[PDB]
C-alpha cells in the first residue's frame, strides 16, 4: 500500500562537482575506442601520482572518425560546463586533515627534515603533501577498496546479474523461474517485476561497447557513492578525537617519506582503518537494474543542464581517457573509467573466468550429464524428486574460489593448459550414481522405442505381426 | 529500498498494440494540420457510425524516401534519426480503459455473461441460459419491431461498438470538457512551465515554485526539478515536445483518476449497477444513435456527485522532471533503450479519427485535446 508520488528525496547521492569539460573528452577522440580495446592477459591499470606526471597536457569538434552516436551529439549540443558526480571522501574526513595542515607545520621542521639549506627541496615536498591529500590519497582508498579479489569476485558477479549473460542466463533458462528480478540494497534483497535488463542487446557494433562502458561506469560510481554516504552517517565525533591524537603523534613521520605514492600509502592506512574497510565491504555492492541505472542517467544529465531529450547524451561521453590527458581533479574518475573498461572486458560483456572453468555446460562434461536427468527422477519407497528449483540452486551457489585469476585477463579455454581443479557436478558427487541412472535412461528409451506403439501378435501362434527391427 | 526505482500498482496496465501506419511519425504534414488560430473549438466527440470507414495505410499524398514506419521527407530530422534507428512492431501505450470491474459488470450484464471453464462432471448439455445473450433474438425483434436479421445484427454490432470505445470516450468528455477543470489546467500548465503569472508570483514572493508538486493534495515539497531548460530550444521541435509534454500529464490525470476511481467499489455498487442495468436494459437497447447510448449509459454508471468528487484535487501539480520518468518508463517498457536519439511516444498517435483503428480512439482525443490546451495557453 503506497500513497505517494514515485519520486523519493535521497540525501545519500545529491552532490556534484562543477568543472570546465576537458579538451579531450570521449567525444573529442575519435580513436579512444582503439587505445581503450582490451585484450588477453591484460592486467588491472593501476593509479598515477604527479611523480611520473609533470604536466597535464591536452567544446566539441566534429572528428573525422566521429562514430554515429557522436557524431549527431557533437552538433546538437549547448555545452558550456558539464558537472560531474561528486566523488569524495567524507567532508568531515577531509575537514579533519586540511585543518590539521592549517601553514600550521611552518618551514623549520621541513628544513630540519630535508637536513638541507636549499628552500626548493621544502617547496617541493610542501607541494608533494598537497597533491597526495588533494588526488592521491582518493586514489589510493580506491585502489584498496575495489582491488580485493573477493571484491573484484563480488562486482563481476553482480554484473553479470545485471547484464544477464552467461551462467546467470544459463540458470535463468533451466530453471523455468526467472532470477534476474532480484534487485538489492545494502543487502535489503528485495525484487522488482517493473525492471528491464534485457534490452542492451538491441546495440551491437561501437553503439554497444560505449553503451555498456557507460553503463558499468556509473554503476561503480553509485557504489562508491553508497560506499561514502553510509560511511559518512557512522561517524563518530569521539573517533574524530582520536583521528586528530593519531595525525598529531603520526605527522612527524608523515613528513618523512620520499615517494609520493608512499606519501599517501601510509595516509590512507592510517585513515582507512582495515575493520571499516571489512564492515563496508560486508554487503554493501547491491543489485543494480539497468533500469535504476538509467535513471541516476538521467539525474546526472538534468542536474547539469541539459535536456535528456535533446537526443542522444552519456555522460562517460564527456571524460577524459589517460591520467596524464586530464586535469588533477578528475584523476579519481579517469581511474574509474579505466576500471570500468578493464572489468567490462574481463566479464566478456564487450564469461570471464565465473564461467568457462565449471560452471560451463560444454567444458564440463559431469555438469551436462547431471543436468540431462534433471527431471527423470523418481523414487517412493512407503518426493526424492531432483526438482529443477533445487539443481539451479546448487549451480548459483558454487563458486571455485581457485581458478580465478583476478590480476590479468586468462579467458580459461583459450590458454592451453589444465584446469586449477577437476570439474565436478553440483549436487550429485559420485559418478558411480550417475552412471546408473544414466544406464536407467538409457534402457527406459530403448524400451519406449522397442515397444512405444505396442505390438501385434498372432492370436494362435506367438510371432509378432508388425515387428520392427 | 533503492532510491532511483519504482513500484507502483496503479500506473502501469499499458495496453499493447501494433503501431497504426497512419500514426503521427508517417504524416510529414502534420504539422500544417496541428496549426490552430483563434477561431477554434475544443476537439468534438466521434462515434463509429459517425465515421464512415477507418483506414489505417499511409494513403496517398505521402511519398517513400528514396532510401511499420516508413521513410518520408518533409519531417524534422528527428523523425528522419528516429525512423532509421527504430522500426519496432508494437507500442506500450498508456491504458486509459474503465476500470475491469465496472467494464465486467457493464458487459455481463448487457452483453453477454462471461463463460466460466467447464468443470467436468457432465457434458453433451445445451444450457445455453448461462452462456445465451443477454437478450435474444425474439426479445430484440419485438423490441425492434423488425424480423430483418440483418437490422438485429447491425443494432448489436453497433452498442457493441459503442460499449468497447464510446463509453469511455463519453466520460471523458465529461471530465475534461468542464470550464472549471479547463481553468484548472492551464493553470498547472503555467505551474510546470513557469510562464508569466507563475513567474511574476515568484519574484513576488522571491521563491521558485518549481519545488511544489502534488498528489491527492498531500504536497511532498520535493526540492530537485529544474523546469527553465525548455526554453533554449525553438521552432517546430519546441512544439512537438511541448505537445508531448502536455499529452503524457493529461495521461498521467485521466489515470491516476481511473485509479481513485478503482479504489472506492464495493459489493453495494456491484448490486446497483446490476439493478439499474437490468431495470433500465430496453431504453438503452432501443436508442436513435451511439451519442444516445453512451450519454445515457454514462449517466447510469458516471452520476454528476461521483464526476464531482473525482474532480477535486485530481489535477495535481507535476514537474518536468516526474514527466521525463514517466516518458522514459512508457519508452523502457515498450522495449525501446532510451539512449537512442529523441524518441518521444506521441509519434506512435494517428491525428484524427478517420484514420485511427477503433481501440485507439480515445488516446487520439487526449492528443486533440491535448494540442488545444498547447495552442490556446500561447506556449509560445
Amino acid at each position: 500500500p503506497v500513497f505517494a508520488v514515485p519520486e523519493v528525496l535521497a540525501t545519500y547521492h545529491i552532490f556534484f562537482q562543477n568543472c570546465k569539460i576537458p579538451l579531450s573528452c570521449r567525444a573529442n577522440r575519435s580513436r579512444a575506442d582503439k587505445q581503450l580495446a582490451l585484450r588477453q592477459g591484460a592486467v588491472i591499470p593501476d593509479i598515477a601520482s604527479l611523480d611520473e606526471v609533470p604536466k597535464i597536457f591536452e567544446v566539441l569538434v566534429e572528428l573525422e572518425g566521429d562514430n554515429a552516436r557522436l557524431a549527431v551529439l557533437k552538433r546538437s549540443i549547448e555545452v558550456t560546463h558539464f558537472a560531474y558526480p561528486a566523488l569524495n571522501l567524507p567532508p568531515k574526513v577531509m575537514s579533519t586533515v586540511m585543518s590539521e595542515l592549517i601553514p600550521a607545520v611552518g618551514d623549520e621542521q621541513l628544513a630540519r627534515w630535508l637536513e638541507t639549506r636549499e628552500p626548493a627541496d621544502l617547496e617541493e615536498r610542501r607541494k608533494l603533501m598537497m597533491a597526495a591529500v588533494l588526488v592521491t590519497v582518493e586514489l589510493e582508498c580506491m585502489q584498496r577498496f575495489f582491488a580485493d579479489p573477493e571484491m573484484q569476485r563480488k562486482l563481476e558477479e553482480t554484473l553479470h546479474y545485471t547484464f544477464r549473460q552467461g551462467y546467470v542466463r544459463q540458470a535463468c533458462k533451466i530453471s523455468n523461474v526467472e532470477l534476474c528480478n532480484l534487485v538489492s540494497y545494502l543487502g535489503i534483497l528485495h525484487e522488482n517485476r517493473l525492471g528491464q535488463n534485457v534490452l542492451h542487446s538491441t546495440l551491437k557494433g561501437e553503439a554497444r561497447r560505449d553503451y555498456v562502458r557507460d553503463c558499468v561506469y556509473l554503476f561503480l560510481c553509485y557504489t562508491w557513492q553508497t560506499a561514502m554516504g553510509v560511511w559518512q552517517q557512522c561517524l563518530e565525533e569521539r573517533n574524530l578525537k582520536e583521528l586528530q591524537k593519531l595525525l598529531k603523534q603520526n605527522l612527524k613521520d608523515l613528513w618523512t617519506a620520499f615517494n609520493e605514492r608512499s606519501v599517501a600509502a601510509h595516509l590512507a592506512d592510517i585513515i582507512f582503518p582495515e575493520r571499516l574497510l571489512k564492515t563496508l565491504q560486508q554487503g554493501l555492492p547491491d543489485f543494480t537494474s539497468q533500469s535504476m541505472l538509467q535513471n541516476f542517467r538521467n539525474f546526472i544529465l538534468e542536474r547539469s543542464g541539459i535536456l535528456p531529450a535533446t537526443c542522444c547524451a552519456l555522460p562517460s561521453d564527456f571524460v577524459p581517457i589517460k591520467y596524464r590527458e586530464c586535469p588533477p581533479p578528475l584523476w579519481g574518475h579517469c581511474y574509474l573509467l579505466q576500471l570500468a573498461n578493464y572489468l567490462a572486458y574481463h566479464s566478456d560483456i564487450m564469461r570471464c573466468n565465473l564461467c568457462t572453468p565449471h560452471r560451463s555446460l560444454v567444458c564440463n562434461s559431469q555438469l551436462l550429464s547431471e543436468s540431462q536427468i534433471i527431471g527423470t527422477f523418481e523414487l517412493q519407497g512407503p518426493g526424492l524428486k531432483l526438482t529443477p528449483g533445487l539443481w539451479t540452486s546448487a549451480y548459483l551457489r558454487k563458486f571455485v574460489p581457485e581458478d580465478y585469476h583476478a590480476h590479468e585477463i586468462r579467458f580459461y579455454e583459450d590458454q592451453s593448459r589444465p584446469p586449477n581443479a577437476e570439474l565436478t557436478a553440483c549436487v550429485i558427487t559420485q559418478g558411480h550414481i550417475l552412471g546408473q541412472l544414466q544406464a536407467i535412461n538409457k534402457a527406459r528409451q530403448e524400451f519406449l522405442l522397442r515397444k512405444g506403439r505396442g505390438v501385434y501378435l498372432d492370436p494362435q501362434s506367438g510371432e509378432e505381426l508388425n515387428p520392427i527391427p
